[PDB]
């Protein structure tokens, strides 16, 4: 078995999301805590997680649970203390893991000193944010127009009017989430004095949220005006409404890969200048496959984030898909990806519903093997470990800006981002262990005594037991450095098959379909049988070590294996 | 290496006859042409042609408006000439598969004129609907539905003779039929059963996408209307207006596909000799066009559906990425033992080098003939034929007709690529010896003939010639496939086969001079030999690629041959 050369940390972590106001409860106010994070930092090294990110803890009036900022230099009181966050950092980096700071660039609450100060037009603040005089109306003088027709993500105009200042700011998410003025080299030089603060105190990176967003359309390209975003011409949105426009002059914008550069080459000098291992940015955005690329870097030789997101498995795959589905979406970053990109996989996110809710319950493993198994970083939800599914949220209980703003009773289940948030499931303890008190923050799912963590410890057979031979199978050269190869071997069943000369091969059989499929495995490269189940789905007429001798498999609908070959 | 049936690798060519060859100077491409050239399809490596309809029809759709199934459209020639093309193309080695459109008939067809009296038996041979009434004028009839034409307007005409709306999904004039009816199923049979008695090789089958349409049993007894598109740039008469939800793709209509296979199976084990084939034509999503092989429950379709990626999904738009990401597709989502063909162009669409760019024509012959499967060839591809200019004025394509104006035409018109061949520089570029051509000839036939291509060291034809000679090698015909992007600008495409020696594509596909790593590419020692390069590529067939570091200029494509794996 040849000797391999250890990979950077960050080009094949498992990197686990928390979401800390649903994680852990250590006070009993129904609210996820940062004492609660480190009370189980144990969890991620139990699970083989390499690297944690977390949701934003920054100070917050919590208008967007945390995405609106008043603060980016200290922590949200619900969650704790800078001393706790210091000793989160400690603690973690004892147990070996790496710690992320998720914060939105993109954006500053109107409860922070910039907004507060460029309001007032203070000095070196008044050009901090996107001000802009109303569209002037000569043919009713009287009647005040906004700037341009852009929309909020959130619904309604993206321009507020300032009553105090007489000019509207722009606000691509709510009304208190205030854009930066981008072009505005104070306030990039801004974006270095946060990322330098947070590395000093020990982060090992930052997720960089909404970059998509960034950058606007100049007046100066447009005679002095904010260019009108292009009608979608949908029959079924008025002016007020998400999807009324494309956002040609609000997304997307060219110039904004060149702030994302410049974050590279300021991460790229900090690493220089402090050694230790790489600090990293992965950046957020959702965009078409050109555009997402871009965050890696340019074909000039501009260098990006060490990733962007992969959301495909959000986006472009789901319960409608069949196995041909499967492998063409996976092929999709693997084919766009330049030379030297690293590879990652995201299969949900507070933003989207669960991978069980999205895909199937009997489809739990399957999604967590082919997270562990694709070349490059897996990246997990709090939640996917033990196969979490979207918890009901009344329209009562519903505290999502987006659901509350775009929504009523009858339609908010289509905007609201609350069932993907619910309280994490420990055990089957009042409140799924989350919390001591039967009073949290969004409502626990009605499914907790099924599915929850002890539980699966407990039991012979589990999504976590299977999550952690997975993020253990990682460690294996073959997973590592090991060739790949993928292929339908019909609309129900694919193959993912990892090999490296003189090590153990590793295939992924995944029936994805609602039917039973058989298949000729004599068709899957580099599998020699007998071969032996590593891992199997929780109801697989297989269990882990059992012997695959026949060439015919018959799989169930959503049955998952790994098998282990005789090296190649 | 066991020798392949001969459809699982052809090079098959698509022939428009109205604009081949004109053999008796009316300025309109017949049978005697064909038959005059039928030595180009030997000369240019090609297995098969497949023709344009050729049966009795009004042209209103030039040929696909079809009045009689059984015999000759008379301007293209007699029964007599297409036995004689069969005779030849035969005796040269060739296949020849006839097109014809199952889904509709002429109006001027008897199945029609005897449906439209509710002669007996013939009643429900077409698809025949009430009228509503009408809230806003009760005087004017509505049509059963909101169903749209390919062509515009309502797919609802009115026959004074009947008191009934028919389904034309089509022109006015090409009438859908009943394909629930077991009569009609019956008449294609006798339609197949028929030519493949002439000796026909097999069929090309038209518009199978639109053959079965929602059953008013399901709708207590209505037609329902297709969802709206709600895109305020489409009104209630524009292609657009509706999503086909109820009109296009219906699983039933695979059935019928599957019954023509088992008769075309029966027919092969019944009178032996070379398998006689169907390949079908759907414009269909990736998952809807693989049904056409068949399904999981272990149906059996066309021998192949056509693959249109390379006029859908790719342009002068797309990146070497883009390529490859499409090439991908049909090779993820086919069915296991199914042969992959690639399709460049045809006579509804706009000619290869207009829809990429001039100086890619080498490029994409290349990449048509080094996939592994079927290369298809639209007329004039072989050559670089661009889209020939045509006036509103000369606009003689239905759908253009129906859809544009003088102003707009241009967005809707398939006459472009549907101009006479360019065999010369003699009049009308050889197509006829008369300058009364049904389309006018492409302005640019001096710059662009087979005859100039033939007499010059280097050009689009003796590149292609070359390809089609490269098919017969084992590593082409059995060889593995990689494919993979290099940069944004070009891709790489290695057929691969153990001691047989490797060829691989470099393709520039961008506007801009691309460096790549030949270090990169898997399977490719150096020095390699240049098989085949761009008419316009710095480098000669013969010449020897020894550096790793290779740049590529605008459009530019190498097939190098390298040691064998
Ligand atoms: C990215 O950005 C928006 C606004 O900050 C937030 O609502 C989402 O939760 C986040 O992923
Ligand atoms: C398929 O069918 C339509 C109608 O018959 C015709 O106009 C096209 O030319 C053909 O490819
Ligand atoms: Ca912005
Ligand atoms: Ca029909
Ligand atoms: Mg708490
Ligand atoms: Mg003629």
């Amino acid at each position: 078995p040849t000797e391999v050369i250890q990979l950077d940390w960050w080009k094949n972590c498992v990197l686990y999301q928390i979401y800390p106001r649903s994680f852990k409860d250590s006070d009993g106010d129904g609210i996820g805590d940062l004492k609660g994070i480190i009370s189980e930092l144990k969890h991620f090294v139990d699970a083989g997680v390499d690297a944690i990110w977390m949701s934003p803890i920054f100070e917050s009036p919590m208008v967007d649970f945390g995405y609106d900022i008043s603060n980016f230099y200290d922590i949200h009181y619900e969650y704790g203390t800078m001393e706790d966050f210091e000793e989160l950092l400690d603690k973690a980096h004892e147990l070996g893991l790496k710690v992320l700071l998720d914060f939105v660039p993109n954006h500053a609450s109107n409860e922070s000193e910039y907004f507060i100060k460029s309001e007032a037009r203070e000095p070196g603040y008044e050009n901090f944010f996107i001000w802009a005089d109303p569209l002037p109306n000569p043919e009713n003088p009287g009647v005040r127009l906004p700037p341009s027709n852009w929309v909020s993500q959130f619904g309604g105009s993206a321009w507020e009017w300032s009553e105090k200042r007489q000019q509207y700011y722009l606000h691509q998410f709510a009304i208190q989430q205030v854009d930066f003025d981008f072009r505005n080299p104070a306030v990039k030089q801004e974006m270095f004095n946060i990322m330098k603060f947070w590395l000093d105190k020990g982060a090992d990176g930052f997720r960089l949220d909404a970059l998509p967003y960034l950058i606007e359309a100049d007046p100066a390209d447009h005679e002095g005006r904010y260019p009108d975003d292009p009608l979608s011409g949908l029959t079924q949105f008025e002016s007020h409404q998400l999807g009324y426009t494309i956002p040609l002059y609000t997304k997307d914008l060219i110039e904004l890969y060149d702030v994302v550069y410049e974050w590279r080459e300021f991460l790229d000098e900090y690493n220089k200048n402090h050694g230790g291992d790489t600090r990293v940015v992965f950046s957020q955005g959702y965009a078409n496959v050109s555009m997402t690329m871009l965050y890696y870097g340019n074909e000039d030789g501009a260098i990006g984030a060490h990733f962007p997101f992969n959301f495909d498995f959000i986006t472009d795959l789901s319960s409608k898909s069949n196995a041909r589905d499967f492998v063409y979406i996976i092929l999709r970053w693997l084919t766009y990806m330049p030379y030297g990109g690293i590879p990652n996989w995201v299969f949900g996110n507070h933003d989207n519903n669960r991978m069980p809710t999205r895909f199937r319950h009997d489809m739990v493993d399957g999604l967590n093997i082919i997270n562990m198994l694709l070349p490059g970083v897996a990246v997990t939800y709090q939640g996917e470990e033990i196969g979490m599914r979207d918890g009901y949220v009344s329209w009562e209980d519903t505290v999502d800006i987006e659901a509350c703003n775009r929504g009523d009773p009858d339609t908010y289940h289509l905007y609201s981002r609350d069932p993907a948030r619910t309280p994490y499931h420990w055990d089957n303890s009042t409140s799924a262990g989350f919390s001591t008190s039967t009073n949290t923050w969004l409502p626990v799912a009605e499914d907790y005594q099924e599915i929850n963590l002890a539980k699966q410890k407990e039991t012979a057979r589990s999504h976590f037991k299977n999550y952690q031979a997975l993020t253990k199978l990682r460690k294996q050269a073959t997973l590592s450095h090991g060739e790949y190869d993928i292929r339908a071997l019909s609309d129900r069943t694919f193959y993912l098959v990892r090999s490296l000369p003189t090590h153990d091969t590793y295939v992924l059989l995944f029936n994805v379909s609602e039917r039973r499929d058989t298949v000729d495995l004599g068709r899957v490269p580099h599998l020699t049988l007998p071969a032996t189940v590593y891992v199997s789905s929780i109801h697989s007429a297989r269990l882990a070590g059992h012997e695959i001798t026949s060439s015919q498999l018959s799989l169930e609908a959503g049955e998952a294996l790994v098998l282990k070959a005789q090296p190649i």
